[PDB]
């Protein structure tokens, strides 16, 4: 069952085995990935988060993020640590208590401390539209049809080491899934369909770092949203989604009844499919139980390319249809080397007195806030243009930008930008060497939002900065509860940090 708008969510430790391998995890209602979260557009969401966390090696205290959703006038409810909020202590609890006007699709939620959610704590988080303007193109749309593909570990978190290329032990479909190395053939997840019904599909990355090659032989997708942002209908036969992405598309049971595979093939980790790795079970109903024999083409032939999508709305892009055409442009440089990723010459380590505390408790520029270097003032109501050079090792990096969606001016691979009609979405492949991805905003948002590379090995690295969004009016658009002032106090005093 899914859970929400109001509810209690419990983070746990326990031993799981999702490819047949026992190791210990963080864990959201009990299951890896955790419960799905949901309510209607403009609910009220009031989840209350009890850490019950023992096991030091994967962290005891943690804090979670809501991802996609902009949290207007909450930000103290955004979840990232040293950001946002101090982390909640174990034995404790905390009521991220938000609401989701005007948005609606398909998000989730992850541990936004350190490299916590790798060890578990990473789940699905949809927001359902009584309106819908493509609720005629599918009959079924429930948390049967929610797909999440997922990168699995053996070693935990906590070892691994800083800035390395750290390479996963299993793909994991819906939870389940088999490792590259020692394969067993334990069991892969089962997606059902009925023969002639079509289905809103909720293809969600919940990866700590892979990019993954997703597909369903015989079956083509029609892709009708795009991290949250509905989309023009664009049939495709496999979609790259890099980490923390999100796509709705149509899937129609139009096939002879039988058993399909479904794959998501990763960018690192094992290759191919042998022994069922990077697999799982498209089964139609009446179909018998058994393993499908279906092969993949050798190429597809029409693979999702992000400048085929388009808005479904008549959203445009705001500021002037050339390069620096806005208020606030913006051109980051990002590098890495010797383990460690850097943003203007600045690598991020989270500051001990939380950014939006720094800012209530009056500092109030940029240079006055910590750490120096790593927060960048944005003025209000205001067109902000960011381009995003690639190069750094360890690409395609991933960049997503809390508190808001932008307009994807240009893309991976293709160095003509789109001024007219590009996607908007959250997080964005910026490319290979010599590219240029470019997005584009506006701020009517104040307060402090994190943009980083979303593989949290990078993140962990320091690949990350702070857009200090119209300082001037953060506190006063953003009030805050007593139990939100109370989590740095309870936080230093439990680790005997003086502030
Ligand atoms: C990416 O695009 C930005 C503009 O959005 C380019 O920025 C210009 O860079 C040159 C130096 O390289 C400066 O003289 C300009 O002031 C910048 N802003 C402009 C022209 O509007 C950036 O060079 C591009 N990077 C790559 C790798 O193509
Ligand atoms: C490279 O990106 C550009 C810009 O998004 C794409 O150009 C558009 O192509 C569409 C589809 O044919 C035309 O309707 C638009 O007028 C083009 N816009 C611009 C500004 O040129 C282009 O198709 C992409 N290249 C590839 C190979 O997909
Ligand atoms: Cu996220
Ligand atoms: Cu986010
Ligand atoms: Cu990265
Ligand atoms: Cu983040
Ligand atoms: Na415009």
């Amino acid at each position: 069952a899914q859970i929400g708008p109001v509810t209690d969510l419990h983070i746990t430790n326990a031993n799981i085995s999702p490819d047949g391998f026992s190791r210990p995890a963080v864990l959201a209602g009990g299951t890896f990935p955790g419960p799905t979260i949901a309510g209607n557009t403009g609910d009220n969401f009031q989840i209350t988060v009890f850490n019950d966390l023992t096991d030091p090696s994967m962290l005891t205290d943690t804090s979670i993020h809501w991802h996609g959703l902009f949290q207007k006038g909450t930000n103290w409810a955004d979840g990232p640590a040293f950001v946002t909020q101090c982390p909640i202590i174990t034995g404790q609890s905390f009521d991220y208590n938000f609401n989701v006007p005007g948005q609606a699709g398909t998000f989730w939620y992850h541990s936004h401390l350190s490299t916590q959610y790798c060890d578990g704590l990473r789940g699905p988080f949809v927001v359902y539209d009584p309106n819908d303007p493509n609720a005629s193109l599918y009959d079924v749309d429930d948390d049967t049809t929610i797909i999440t593909l997922a990168d699995w570990y053996h070693t935990l978190a906590q070892q691994e080491p800083i800035g390395a290329a750290i390479t996963a032990d299993a793909t994991l479909i819906n939870g389940l899934g088999r490792s590259f190395t020692n394969t067993t053939a334990s069991p892969l997840s089962v997606i059902t369909v009925q023969s002639g019904k079509r289905y809103r599909m909720r293809l969600v990355s919940i990866s700590c770092d892979p990019n993954y090659l997703f597909s369903i032989d015989g079956h083509d997708m029609t892709i009708i949203e795009v991290d949250g942002v509905n989309s023009q209908q664009l049939t495709v036969d496999q979609i790259q989604i890099f980490a923390a992405q999100r796509y709705s598309f149509v899937l129609n049971a139009n096939q002879p009844v039988g058993n399909y595979w479904i794959r998501a093939q990763p960018n690192s980790g094992g290759q191919g499919f042998d022994g069922g790795i990077n697999s799982a079970i498209l089964r139609y109903e009446g179909a018998t139980v058994e393993d499908p024999t279906t092969t993949a083409p050798t190429t597809f032939s029409n693979p999702l390319v992000e400048t085929d999508l388009h808005p479904l709305a008549d959203l445009g892009v705001p500021g002037q249809p050339f390069r620096g055409g806005a208020d606030d442009p913006l051109v980051l440089n990002l590098a890495f080397a010797n383990g460690r990723f850097s943003i203007d010459g600045v690598s991020f380590v989270p500051p001990t007195v939380p950014v939006l505390l720094q800012i209530l408790s009056g500092a109030q520029n940029a240079q006055d806030l910590l750490p120096a270097g790593s927060v960048i003032s944005l003025p209000s109501n205001s067109v902000i243009e960011v381009a995003l050079p690639a190069g750094a090792a360890g690409g395609p990096h991933p960049f997503h930008l809390h508190g808001h969606n932008f307009a994807v001016v240009q893309s991976a691979n293709n160095a003509t930008p789109n001024y007219v009609n590009p996607i908007w979405r959250d997080t964005v492949s910026i490319g290979g060497t010599g590219d240029n991805v470019t997005i584009r905003f506006t701020t009517n948002n104040p307060g402090p939002w994190f943009l980083h590379c979303h593989i949290d090995w990078h993140l962990e690295a320091g690949f990350a900065i702070v857009f200090a969004e119209d300082i001037p009016d953060t506190a006063s658009a953003n009030p805050v509860p007593q139990a939100w002032s109370d989590l740095c106090p309870a936080y230093d005093q439990a680790h005997n940090i003086s502030t």
